[PDB]
């Protein structure tokens, strides 16, 4: 039964979101992954983020990058939590992601990270997050990943 | 009149902006209508206006939109009449967000997108005008007449005094 | 019992944050509001994240400007989502503030909302959506509430 | 055949970008022409091509430029015919100053634009295609079936393998 | 005779261009001002552009706001050098119109000043520099009016 | 005797200044170009300046990225026409170069154009302009070389 | 005997520079403070700088806006550390004056604090702080200082 | 005995941060070089800089890019004058870690130099200027490299 689910508009944006789901993977949450398009499938968009409530999901993470307005418009149609991943566009580097992700209007939030893999990783950890204010055993699987990490960095730390 | 240009705007404060576009189309006597429509807070209204504007005998719609700038794209993703998207300046970013919110749609959904505030939402009356004249005659002639006067208003009224 | 804390690094920021406060009032949800400033309290910063989860706290909302550290500081300290909402500032319209905290690297996510009051809103919403996912009588709030916005749009 | 559409261009490098406007056309069979047409080094051309596009039969213009990009706006102008504007990706500030340089036109000559490169290229044919579609049916029926064979491939594609 | 040519599209323009034709009034040099608008007079400002040079001008000075136009087309129609003014926009502050102005391809130079008034102040200044470099009076008034402002800023220069 | 000095900060600004050197061959006005630096060779860049008048230079082109000081820093040392050209910096794409050399302040202009090699290119062009609003022949020369490029433009 | 100098290019930038001085007073470090323009007094910039180290001055504040050349310029000619503060700017609201100033090349650094106000008190505070690394009086004023702003922003 | 800490929050940081250390080596100034993660390693981050004075240093150049907090934070817990680098990143070249670090609010500044390796090389000469504001052959070493540099450009 997937807790999350992760869309994105075309299947170039993969090279981003599979940051995403390898940390679900590791965090060993059960995910579903989908192209779903807010311009290419608008119908099927909606469809998608309506029923995601009744399908037993818990949070969305959605990509998408230029005119990115995946993230929104399934925020729009769930009161899921809606984690926005901009992808990385060739010309302004994924500022218009960022803009036409994060700048929502009052009333449809939509939880946006970093551009490109940083956030699609951070997409993943959000939403374990999520789950980890209810679920202990996500909550303790996410402190003992940050104290391994702080101890390899602070370990490492000689140059 | 049955409208040949549809108006929209998710919110009523884009009225200020939006007002622009429909001073045009009625100094050029188009019949037209106009909707509050929001992507993000009637999300299933829009996408029922969209869908049914073809069938309802409009030709052009204008959709104006600020910040995370929606409207354009998504009504532009629903029907294949051409969509004039208007970016309302954002507080904030003074409609840069609006501005590429609106203009970057990928290949397969055109948005005809024009200059941030008041002067683009002139230009989406004018645009939505210059389409119906591309087949009415009388609307194109009146574009240059309108044209041809400012013309002369401006290179007559062209000394600085 | 507080479920969600709201911060905010100077009294100056209480203009956009009491939005997020509107909201969780209007649902009924438990929080506490605090200025904690990730540059002029460093180490209260770091004891408010760090016991935010044994104090009870789910979600923290944690609004700054200019160079807005204090999501991603407390973000770095806590496991509990952290939302940021980014303040507007003076010189550079909150762009410094967006950047300052959507900008993230990988293993510290800070869910960034709208520049200035919108997301100030919308982080109360989304704490909420956040508890809603859990708690069925919540969510339903967010779906009756967005329904009649819904309503009062179309018609009027 | 007459020519429906007019894609033109400064530069015979920015043919890379635009390009894709005329596969478009190409593929919803739209009669057109290309020409390189440069508002700064041809200008006394650019206005004889804008002046005379619609005693010519043409019903819209596609432009592409970069950098402090010029054609569209003034090629707008000179015509009362829709003007599509493809900002074409500059070097040093990636189609910024193209996007602002067409789009930002001022009350009275819209420029329809479209996003900065090859998706708004490729946007700019389909465009042209919806301007004709408001009153050639079969264009806009092919628009709509064009439009639902991608929607089908995308949503039955869906699932990443 | 009109030596410099200060034209700007509108008459909303002229709260920045008078700058402009104030250094030239200062500096004792003849100009005209006209209205010639890029968009709403095209031909107009083509026949202004192509007439400069017989009729006696050396420098044009253009001033244009948002996708600026006028400085980069008359600079296009004449082998006079062309100043441009960036106006301040409305929306993009000038950041629009100094793109519009400065991004000129190869063949076809603009000399492009600060945004605003600062740039019209300067754009008179540059006007009056390019007839000072054959008009040794010019060039001398010139020294003279910048000497002038050196020992006011030193000498009020205490705080 | 040198009409034009074309001026830059460093060796590897020559890439991007050569293209205004060959507009100034290919219309055989005299030139001079040289390294000079506002921030390592500040004292050289004064004297440059200050005597470029008295040595017979007309215009003065400068190329600078980065916090490009030289053409300004130049300009407020001279009554001569100074062109600055924005070198194309690697972090910010002469954005920063650009801003830097464009909105000096009332009193000292400089002659700013595009971004990059067509800047540098259009340099040469505009020193050149500059000289032909006094010498008919280089003024002349400018007309044919454009009348050509037209032809060549609308025909090929 | 002034260990710092803080100066600008115009009067009008004296709104913002006066925050430095403020706490340069607050902290009992004797400055002078004078107008010095890089593009209008640009001799007296250069005899300024010059000077600086024999004059007894250990650091120097310097502001501009727009093209802002006067502290990278002043840096250029003394190798005292230079403090630069970003002036608002009216149209580009100081995004001209941060990157003509930040972007300096390899071998002239110029230490850059925020654009406007909150940049002004914070050169202030970093002349103290250089000054601190020696003069362990100034390093105890500002210990105190920030403990006592920490209490009032913990406390109310 | 180190006068100087360079650290980054990553080890890839280290081919901008290198430029900081070659100055230091160049200009035999004791210094160490350490990964501290403002995110990764919060904890540690606040234990080095508080302890950073008793230590013997003197000034800390922190390097950081994206949502660069590193300098900030670093900055917030020591009145040792704290120089920031902002690293190019990857989406938007250093703006993002620039506006991080250069619009600290007042009370906390950072001495920022330019993005990237420029910076890093002024963030080690800034270091140095700053010590020799009281070590007289460090400021003659300053001036002696730049002297050195100058003959360099203006001869060939």
């Amino acid at each position: 039964k997937s807790l999350v689910g992760v869309i994105m508009g075309s299947t170039s944006d993969w090279e981003t979101m599979k940051y995403a789901c390898d940390i679900l993977d590791e965090l060993n949450i059960p995910y579903e992954k989908k192209v779903v398009s807010a311009h290419r499938t608008p119908d099927y968009m909606f469809e998608y983020a309506e029923t995601a409530r009744e399908r037993g999901l818990k949070v969305i993470i959605a990509g998408a990058g230029g005119a990115a307005h995946l993230p929104g418009m399934v925020a729009a149609k769930t009161n899921l939590p809606v984690i926005g991943v901009p992808v990385q566009s060739k010309a302004l580097n994924g500022l218009d992601s960022l803009l036409s992700i994060v700048q929502m209007p009052g009333g449809v939030p939509v939880a946006t990270v970093a551009i490109g893999k940083a956030g699609s990783t951070n997409a993943g950890l959000l939403a374990a997050q999520i789950l980890g204010s209810f679920h202990d055993d996500i909550h303790d699987a996410l402190e003992l990943r940050r104290e391994a990490i702080e101890k390899d960095v602070r370990e490492g730390s000689e140059l």
